[PDB]
RNA sequence: GGUUUAGAACGUCGUGAGACAGUUCGGUCCCUAUCUGCCGUGGGCGCUGGAGAACUGAGGGGGGCUGCUCCUAGUACGAGA
């Protein structure tokens, strides 16, 4: 019956300002408002092949609605930012709009293959406008044009890929002294904030020992679930560099169905738990059209999210 | 071609001949350049014995126009556009 089980399914939205780098980094997804899947397994052939829902979207506050109105579909945001500017007034637009809806954020700082581009700063421009409290998931390599790749926090390796071939080569390194000590600094930082998810994680640490980065990662992922931080990723897509680590962190830290808590509906009016559905394929059906558009070759066809229930071809459905 | 000749007509003016910054159709435009000027082109003598050539260069003239496309570069600037 189901093609990929409901735990492998991710639904992000690419949004950001203008030309931040939405199109680019979709473009070197499908490689390695607009709805399109993919099947992206792993970075090793790991992860079991999953299915990425990817809403890209506009940028522009003309387009506001179709990014709007695609937020309260997803589950999860990839929230691009550029390295030079970072975040823009339009940055900051698309982030109410998701805090609004109430949407676990992860961040991936593209153009970094331009001169002036920053990681660290342009976290910190993230920390003090808009007033997000990221945690540095990758740190550059190389400053505008020597960008090569990144250094993890979990992985502690460096994962420079390989420009012969686009941006599929990657190999993996041994995190030389260009930077392995601000590496340290950060990675440091980011077990003391994955420590944020239960006392029994303050007593885990307070031990003068580092965790594991399997209940590490667990840990975050929690921690992007309640909102608690945003995670936040380096790449190029323009110099096809970074994306598909970026598409790691959307594996491992954005949610799925099943991650969060049900769907509230309602029955005819506010009820106590009127309709609280959750994703399950043997629910009532249950969905919502997200997005209206006019077919060139009809005129009219309609975009939605099955959040309970399974529907047919052919279906009856009622227009709560 | 127009404008202002001699023909003819219209409207109007006048009794009329005729007339009208009124109109209309028709209606002959000559000169072999002496001088200056200019464009070329030579003859004489001169430049201090005559000749053949190669130059220097005072000075004079000619020439000086610009579009579009691509690159720098979707770079600077710009929240964006
Ligand atoms: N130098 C550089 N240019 C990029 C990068 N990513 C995208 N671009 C350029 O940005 C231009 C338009 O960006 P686009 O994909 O439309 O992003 P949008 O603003 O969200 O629509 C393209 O011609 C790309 O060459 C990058 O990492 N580095």
């Amino acid at each position: 019956a189901r093609t990929t089980p409901i735990a492998r399914y991710r639904n992000i939205g690419i949004s950001a300002h203008i030309d931040a780098g939405k199109t680019t980094t979709t473009e070197r997804i499908l490689f390695y408002s607009a709805a399109t899947t993919a099947f992206w397994s792993g970075m090793a052939k790991q992860y079991e092949p999953h299915r990425i829902n990817i809403i890209d979207t506009p940028g522009h506050v003309d387009f506001t609605i179709e990014v709007e109105r695609s937020m309260r579909v997803l589950d999860g945001a990839v929230m691009v930012y550029c390295a030079v500017g970072g975040v823009q007034p339009q940055s900051e637009t698309v982030w109410r709009q998701a805090n609004k809806y109430k949407v676990p954020r992860i961040a991936f700082v593209n153009k970094m293959d331009r001169m002036g581009a920053n990681f660290l700063k342009v976290v910190n421009q993230i920390k003090t406008r808009l007033g997000a409290n990221p945690v540095p998931l990758q740190l550059a390599i190389g400053a505008e044009e020597h960008f090569t790749g990144v250094v993890d926090l979990v992985k502690m390796k460096a994962i420079n890929w390989n420009d012969a071939d686009q941006g599929v080569t990657f190999e993996y390194e041994d995190i030389p002294a260009d930077m392995v000590e601000l590496a340290n600094e950060w990675h440091q930082n980011l077990i003391e904030s994955a420590a944020e998810a239960s006392e029994e994680l303050m007593e885990k640490y307070l031990g003068g020992e580092e965790l594991t980065e399997a209940e590490i990662k667990g840990a975050l992922r929690q921690r992007v679930l309640n909102n608690e931080i945003i995670l936040v990723t380096c790449g190029s897509a323009f110099k096809n560099k970074g994306v598909q680590a970026m598409l790691d962190a959307v594996i491992d830290y954005l949610p799925s169905p099943v991650d969060v808590p049900a769907i509230n509906g309602i029955l005819d009016d506010g009820k106590d738990t009127p309709a609280e559905r959750h994703a399950s394929d043997d629910e009532p059906f249950s969905a919502l059209a997200f997005k209206i558009a006019t077919d060139p070759f009809v005129g009219n066809l309609t975009f939605f999210r099955v959040y309970s229930g399974v529907v047919n071809s052919g279906d009856t459905v009622l227009n709560s």
